[PDB]
């Protein structure tokens, strides 16, 4: 604990002033996000579409084989 505070304490003093406040905040500490400057969906087989109620995403329903990752649509 000591060793990790002696770090926070050095960390804050020498990149935020000693203002606790300069220190952003997250719900969970967790991985981190890419944030996207598009935005937007550029997926073979999906369609997404959205109101200020809903977001929908539709996967083709095409016989043909082509879809997201197991990874990608989970990011979504």
């Amino acid at each position: 604990d000591g060793i990790h505070n002696d770090h926070i304490k050095f960390l804050l003093r020498d990149l935020y002033d000693g203002k606790e406040e300069n220190v952003p905040v997250i719900e969970y500490f967790g991985g981190r996000i890419l944030k996207a400057t598009d935005e937007e969906p550029d997926i073979d087989g999906l369609t997404a579409s959205r109101d200020a109620n809903k977001i929908s995403y539709r996967l083709s329903n095409a016989p043909s084989a082509n879809l997201p990752d197991v990874d990608s649509f989970m990011q979504l």
